[PDB]
């Protein structure tokens, strides 16, 4: 099943329709595309079954041969004299010999050689030599007419005649340039109707190799504007057409067709026996279990994927990822020798030992990608690639975005959030951030193609530096065992937990790196959750009032979905990954899906991965593809919803497939304190994870504004607090402590329910009587009196 029988075949018609035509005509055949590499190269191949066909077939022309300066004609010559040599005719050998000599001198006369160019006096009888090269296309034919009867002499039983001389040059797709050039004068002038010669280049390097000659040989017409490109490329386009008909040019094998077939059939190219297997390793026997009809195309990913846990088939096309898969049969076979096992991640054992030569593949690809990436890039991106690389472990994120933002401006002399992180720290970028200036970048009215690729690889070396990092941190997973325990503790139900959440965290390198690269969120935070109408009103802030106020599994609430200590000023972390205690009435903004990104939770499913061994695999931050499907997701009473979905409805999506278990979770210990709700009060998994949403929905339910605020209605205010929520919130929290200490229930009906109820407190204390005697003639509640309230109900 040899795979370039097409062309085969049509070379064979090719020299089939010239072979009735015997009168000296010119016929010449241009083989281009991808004819080589381990044993099927077309050349060779061809060499032979014209061979077979009693062809004469010139030892091939290769670059070696052109390198030695010599013209086309003494090689031919030169070929000639050494097979003449290699036998001992006397008849026609002594012609062919006179006609050899005939030819050197026309080639000495062409070259100024002979001592017509050297001499004062010139003789009559040297102009016979300049007649040898004025008529050496008659010299050409008889010494070729002469070597074909030598050969036909020599043939031994009579086998049969000799039909044509045959000259390939082969590898002409790269030959110092304009040296081709000087090749195809040759064969126009000396070789073009004697032989049938094969040329064996590629593309278009005729046409610019010409064109670079004649470019100097039109200066003054370029400049001047007599001609145009235009006219010199039409020259050439007519002399090509002519030295090699279009319907004797054969092209083979691009790009196209080589991602188009399977990979079972390139195998069979290399040996009917190979094949690829269920794993993607490669296979001899039969196994029977074999996916052979993938096609190159997603056999590429399917096979990167079960050596680097990583799916880098991406879901925007935009991206130019086919620039990686291979780009002609060399690439590809050289891809699958550096790609055959690489200690291939399978589905049996007991899914821990994988974990070491998955990093190691991941460097192998890593420097697979350097390798196919050092083309387009030119000196910006080697260098950002370079630094981002020796950019410690939190510089990074700084670099690529200065470096996507540099793309950005690249577009905008021909204002957005993303785009307002120049002047911004190191530890103040994250991710989500990198992730939404790349879909701006994505969606802006500028400049495309190569801006598109640099996104996906660095999508993918952010891809790989995370999956290298998460899996450093699971080889040392003895070291927080203990944490795992504790987390279960901790909000299964404070300071010594974050305490110890740090000293395992700086015990690990990696864990720290790791954190730093996805500092608080992956997510942009811009992110609608909700698809109804733009982002929000106060859908997305809380206050977090008090500790004895807290509903129960707040701490839940705490490191699910609020990933920031701050108020919602030039030195901050902002971010703080770390276990976060907050302050009272202070707003803080929400983001679903930073699970998976906190330390302790982090570190419980690194535990939960390598110990239980089940059919689950809680879900590792380590492919940014994976927030390519998040962007995507739905997620739509609106809270629960969306709680559920980020628990549950979460788990396009087959890039979350993983190569150590079926299905993934999002964090295992949701499930326990799902069960002790029900205690206190796939149908089964999808009811726990409602009990959760459910009971997350009610404390941000509680913890909103709205029900903070709930017993400050039908009290009068002056029109300039209602802006000032956090005052309101702690004034609120001062009435309740000081019902509370002395148990007199405040009405807060109204002015006037708030003042006796006021005054009955006052009866006693003689702190309360001051502020209800600055409470006298007031209409409304003032700023003033919110604050002495507030001091006063504080130091009581």
């Amino acid at each position: 099943n040899y795979i370039f029988s097409s062309q085969l075949d049509k070379v064979n018609l090719i020299l089939e329709h010239m072979d009735t035509v015997g009168g000296i005509h010119s016929r010449n055949i241009a083989i281009t595309g991808d004819r080589g590499t381990g044993k099927t190269s077309f050349i060779e191949t061809l060499k032979l079954v014209l061979e077979k066909q009693n062809y004469y077939v010139f030892d091939i022309v290769s670059p070696t041969v052109l390198s030695s300066h010599l013209n086309i004609l003494e090689i031919v010559i030169s070929s000639i004299y050494r097979e003449i040599d290699q036998f001992i005719d006397v008849h026609d050998r002594g012609r062919l010999i006179q006609h050899l000599k005939k030819v050197m001198n026309a080639i000495a006369v062409e070259k100024k050689q002979s001592d017509y160019f050297k001499q004062s006096k010139p003789e009559i009888e040297m102009l016979t030599d300049l007649s040898h090269r004025t008529f050496l296309d008659e010299e050409i034919k008889e010494l070729f007419c002469y070597f074909k009867k030598v050969l036909n002499n020599r043939q031994d039983s009579c086998k049969e005649v000799i039909k044509d001389l045959v000259l390939i040059i082969d590898d002409l797709d790269l030959v110092e340039n304009n040296l081709v050039y000087d090749l195809l004068r040759d064969i126009q002038h000396y070789l073009d109707s004697q032989l049938i010669v094969i040329f064996a280049y590629k593309e278009g390097q005729l046409e610019q190799s010409m064109f670079e000659h004649l470019a100097k040989g039109n200066e003054a017409l370029l400049n001047h504007g007599v001609i145009d490109s235009n006219a010199i490329f039409g020259q050439i386009e007519r002399f090509l057409t002519k030295l090699v008909p279009l319907s004797n040019r054969i092209p083979l094998f691009k790009q196209d067709e080589l991602l188009n077939k399977t990979i079972g059939e390139f195998l069979a190219s290399l040996d009917p026996s190979y094949g690829v297997g269920e794993n993607l390793e490669f296979i001899t026997k039969d196994s029977e279990k074999n996916k052979n009809n993938l096609t190159i195309r997603e056999w590429f990913y399917e096979s990167i994927f079960y050596r680097t846990n990583l799916k880098l088939d991406p879901i925007d096309i935009r991206e130019e990822a086919s620039r990686l898969m291979p780009k002609t049969l060399r690439e590809m076979v050289q891809l699958c020798e550096e790609l055959h096992s690489m200690q291939v991640i399978t589905r049996s054992m007991d899914k821990l030992a994988g974990v070491e030569g998955l990093r190691k593949n991941i460097g192998a690809f890593r420097r697979y990608i350097g390798y196919k990436n050092s083309t387009y890039f030119n000196l910006a991106t080697m260098e950002f690639f370079q630094k981002w690389e020796l950019a410690e472990s939190h510089q990074a994120n700084y670099l690529a975005y200065h470096f996507l933002m540099s793309y950005y401006q690249e577009s905008f002399e021909q204002s957005g959030y993303p785009l307002t992180l120049r002047t911004m720290e190191p530890y103040n970028i994250t991710l989500g951030d990198i992730y939404a200036l790349m879909e701006e970048l994505k969606y802006t009215e500028g400049i495309s193609a190569d801006t598109y690729y640099i996104v996906y690889i660095l999508k993918v070396y952010y891809s790989l530096r995370l999956s290298e990092l998460l899996y450093n941190v699971v080889l040392h997973h003895k070291l927080f065992v203990h944490v795992k325990e504790e987390a279960t503790t901790f909000y299964m139900a404070d300071k010594e937990y974050r305490e110890h959440i740090m000293t395992a965290i700086e015990k690990v390198p990696a864990l720290q790196a790791y954190l730093e690269l996805v500092n608080a969120q992956f997510m942009p935070q811009n992110f609608n959750y909700d698809r109804s109408g733009s982002r929000d009103d106060d859908f997305y802030l809380i206050s977090w009032l008090k500790d004895d106020d807290l509903p129960e599994y707040s701490r839940l609430f705490k490191s699910l979905f609020l990933n920031s200590e701050v108020a919602a000023f030039r030195y901050r972390n902002l971010y703080s990954y770390l276990p976060l205690q907050l302050t009272s009435a202070t707003f803080y903004k929400i983001d679903f899906l930073a699970f998976a990104i906190k330390a302790d939770l982090l570190m419980y499913n690194v535990v939960r991965f390598v110990e239980e061994e089940g059919d689950t695999i809680p879900y590792f931050m380590s492919n940014m593809f994976h927030i390519d499907v998040f962007v995507r997701h739905n997620y739509n009473g609106k809270f629960a919803y969306i709680a559920k979905q980020i628990v549950f409805g979460l788990w396009w999506y087959k890039s979350f497939d993983t190569v150590f278990g079926t299905k993934i979770e999002a964090l295992h210990l949701l499930v326990d304190i799902a069960e002790q709700i029900k205690i206190s009060d796939e149908q089964k998994r999808d009811e726990q994870a409602k009990k959760v949403a459910e009971k997350l929905a009610a404390i941000y339910h509680h913890i909103g504004m709205s029900r903070i605020l709930s017993r400050l209605h039908q009290l009068p205010f002056i029109a300039e607090i209602k802006s000032n929520k956090e005052l309101l919130q702690h004034f609120s929290e001062a009435i309740v402590k000081l019902e509370k200490y002395a148990s007199d229930t405040i009405n807060v009906g109204n002015l006037s329910q708030f003042r006796e109820s006021l005054k009955k407190i006052g009866q006693t204390y003689p702190s309360i009587q001051v502020l209800v005697d600055k409470l006298h003639r007031k209409q409304k509640l003032y700023v003033e009196f919110i604050q002495d309230f507030i001091e006063t109900v504080n130091k009581l």
